[PDB]
């Protein structure tokens, strides 16, 4: 009874093509942006944090947390600098979700992800759920004020090393990214009580799904909706240990799909099935030349 003909990207791809699959939701973390140069921030082993004693914190973890980040903007302000990429060029896994939206199948991307990659690519505000906020507007962060900055206003801020500061009231001025003792967004919250309902697929990209809330996701989905790893390990699969989980490779598996290998090479893969490779190829390769063109 199962919607997909087949546990395989051939068979995910039928599926997007049938007149069953009008709504996709992508489920995407720092998988999709390594291959543009932007390494994984929830990663200890990814090499960002280890000159953090420059900045003389009382203990590691304290700058990510608010209350630190209030007190001392300094080290967070300083990391952001030696942290920021040199180039935005959005990934294949990007510009195929910019394809999704241009063929009217998206219904959401929620994003782990801070470097506005995603709306570079073309997703608008209204397609994006940024679960971890975003480098791409700060504020003021007085709630008398609130005053908005664009990333261009916050880059100048970070690169002359001139701590933010709001220029109606001179509180300070912070990224809208979730620091630790922050709320997530309540967009994240209201968007997936909604989309939920209406998903015919998940794609979960280059997430490990297991960062919380955003992990259990997964098990919002109906019980018939194929969800699509496209993810360079397994992720999702219930802890043996600790415990609506992924089954690839049961025998009762019925409608998850894993695609192991590099986020780019998954997309690309399915947009061949698609035929959708020469869109694709024509689309990166118009962006990207407009990127490194920006003069
Ligand atoms: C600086 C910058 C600007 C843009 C547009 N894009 C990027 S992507 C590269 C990168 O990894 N950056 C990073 N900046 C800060 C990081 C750690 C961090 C520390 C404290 C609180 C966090 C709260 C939430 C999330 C992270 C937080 S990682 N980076
Ligand atoms: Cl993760
Ligand atoms: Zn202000």
């Amino acid at each position: 009874e199962r919607l997909l003909d087949e546990l395989t990207l051939e068979g995910v791809a039928r599926y997007m093509q049938s007149e069953r699959c009008r709504r996709v939701i992508c489920l995407v973390g720092a998988g999709i942006s390594t291959s543009a140069g932007i390494p994984d921030f929830r990663s200890p082993s990814t090499g960002l944090y280890d000159n953090l004693e420059k900045y003389h914190l009382p203990y590691p973890e304290a700058i990510f947390e608010i209350s630190y980040f209030k007190k001392h903007p300094e080290p967070f302000f300083a990391l952001a600098k030696e942290l920021y990429p040199g180039q935005f060029k959005p990934t294949i896994c990007h510009y195929f979700m910019r394809l999704l939206k241009d063929k009217g199948l998206l219904l959401r991307c929620y994003t782990q992800n801070i470097d506005t990659l995603e709306r570079i690519a073309g997703l608008e505000q209204e397609d994006l759920v940024e679960a971890h906020g975003t480098f791409y507007t700060s504020h003021c962060v007085s709630a008398s004020c609130r005053h908005e900055y664009p990333l261009s206003w916050m880059k100048e801020k970070i690169f002359s090393e001139v701590t933010p500061k709001c220029e109606d009231c001179q509180s300070l001025v912070k990224p809208d990214i979730v620091f630790f003792g922050e709320s997530l967004p309540a967009r994240f919250f209201s968007c997936m009580q909604s989309d939920f309902l209406k998903v015919d697929l998940l794609l979960v990209m280059g997430t490990s799904l297991q960062v919380q809330p955003f992990a259990s996701l997964i098990s919002k989905a109906p019980l018939s909706t194929p969800r699509l790893l496209i993810n360079k390990e397994k992720a999702g699969q219930s802890d043996p240990f600790l415990g609506g989980g992924m089954d690839f490779d049961s025998k009762k598996a019925y409608r998850d799909v894993a695609w192991l290998g590099e986020c780019d090479q998954g997309c690309l893969a399915l947009a061949e099935l698609l035929g959708w490779k020469k869109e694709l190829e024509d689309l990166v390769r118009r962006e990207h030349a407009s990127i490194d063109a920006q003069s």
